């Protein structure tokens, strides 16, 4: 089949330069070691565990697939640190980080054989970690759902490129090969998706989660906590429009009601009470595939997409 | 040259698939008729003008080039009627509008040999404008400065190009040939770019305009006026950041000191008072060029770029 060589993918010794994005939650063992098998890179999402849930995670994930995969560490967790070591004892491929600088761990994580490839959402983080020893980094604009930062795909994976010679992976508003083609136009190496897997059949996420996903259209996100400090882009609930309205009326308040929302999303469907982390993506996703699928869906349409581009330069 | 044909250059009858954006006060008939010579298409904004204004301007720009240009309309003006009527008896080959739904007008415009180019943010104004028979479609992401819609470009252009038959143009995040690569991939058949125009020697924007705009990284702007229902994409200054605060803490004060600052900005470079519209292309903006040379710089690149992503589908 249409399989694409990049620098990424020699980087982790995996078929395709495709990654999921690491999801407190939705992030499980199942689902990384579907997208591992597919011949990408899993994620475990480490956000919402303590050093026990990720090793017992970990072992999950190898009883499912030989192949390479990687644990997202979040580093403003109290546990970031128990994180790591559990990942180095593992000897994990693959470490990635968000909410932070991580140049704390680089040397250590890179002494044991890790490939470590931080989250960022400015040009200066890049540039940092690159100084720091970082083998890639994953551009995330703040299409992207969940905690976004302020530049959107287009603009951070432009720039980014430019100013590291090391890989970088876009991150935010990609489902399709027109958007890895796109990303890849930009200076992307890799792609990373989070919404696109959540949509799929081996995702174990609430099916609720799932059907919104499905039925949302480009427009159907908002960014709740931006006056908490925290921003994060979900679906467009009357919930999601409540706390947007409370973070200004009464901070407390509206950080109260966030505690727990994020699993009652993912595990629980609670329409009314929860979280649901989704890019603006969602609108570009019509349907349920195996995860198989939507990686040969979009290394087809990639080839595609560069094929007729070929046609404008005749 | 490394000069390319599109849907749009067939349409429009000009040399490059290159727009300038529609911009109140920086969208002069200097820069237009700059534009235009180029190869590209020149727009005379309309946006803070009287139909004696956009006469005289018509006027200054036809003294300056016999080659195609078009006008903004801001459908919000309450003279966007006399606008169209002055359009349609200067017999002005092109006609975007801003700011809601041109239906009403499109039929006396078409009837008359003028081409109807409406702005977009979203899929579902995208389809009516097409069904009222619009000749193309501007998809600009929340990236662009001036006034914003919710989707970024990478979601928005990906999506339209979908729904539309008629071609799409990319607004919002373009300052390259990376950027129009990345633009053609996900559908769209021509870029329209305001911030890096405005960035150029023909520019007659205030000084300190042009230097903000280079000086600037990816993250300098912010969104104003979100709360008054008129979001606006400006250069994060202390005065910008005051009016953020202030239109939640008092939103008829915000409103008052909005009034005029377009205009202080690009005819004074009043940094303490004035509003900058600036997209967050402004963080890829490193100099100031003359016009016709950032159109081969861009379609270079393009070129560049396309036989780039050649490379991976060998």
């Amino acid at each position: 089949h249409m399989t694409v060589r990049t620098r990424v993918t020699d980087l982790l010794e995996i078929e395709h330069p495709i990654l999921m994005g690491g999801m407190a939650w939705a992030g499980t063992p199942t689902l990384a070691a579907a997208v591992s098998e597919a011949g990408g890179l899993g994620i475990i999402g480490s956000g919402a565990m303590k050093p026990d849930d990720l090793r017992k995670a970990i072992s999950e994930l190898r009883q499912k697939t030989d192949k390479p995969f990687g644990v997202n560490i979040i580093l403003v967790s109290p546990w970031a640190d128990d994180l790591v070591k559990v990942c180095i004892e593992e000897k994990v491929p693959v470490v990635t980080f968000g909410a932070g600088n991580p140049t704390k761990y680089i040397r250590e994580l890179k002494e044991n054989g890790t490939k470590v490839i931080p989250v960022v959402a400015s040009d200066s983080l890049a540039r940092m970690v690159e100084r720091a020893g970082a083998d890639a980094v994953i551009a995330e604009g703040m299409e992207s759902g969940g905690h976004i930062g302020e530049v959107t795909t287009f603009v951070l994976v432009n720039k980014v490129s430019r100013s590291v010679n090391i890989p970088v992976i876009a991150a935010g508003g990609i489902a399709d090969g027109r958007g890895m083609a796109a990303a890849f136009a930009l200076g992307a190496e890799a792609v990373q998706m989070g919404t696109r897997f959540v949509a799929s059949v081996e995702s174990d996420v609430h099916p609720v989660y799932k059907e919104k996903i499905v039925k949302a259209s480009i427009r159907d996100t908002v960014v709740t906590g931006a006056k908490l400090g925290h921003p994060a882009r979900v679906l467009r609930t009357p919930f999601a429009r409540k706390i947007q309205e409370m973070e200004f009326e009464n901070p407390m308040q509206a950080e109260e009601m966030l505690v727990g929302s994020l699993r009652r999303a993912v595990v629980e469907g609670d329409l009314e009470r929860g979280s649901f982390m989704v890019g603006q993506s969602a609108g570009l996703i019509d349907e349920i595939k195996p995860v198989k699928q939507i990686i040969e869906d979009i290394l087809k349409e990639f080839k595609e997409t560069v094929e007729k581009l070929r046609g404008y330069i005749e």
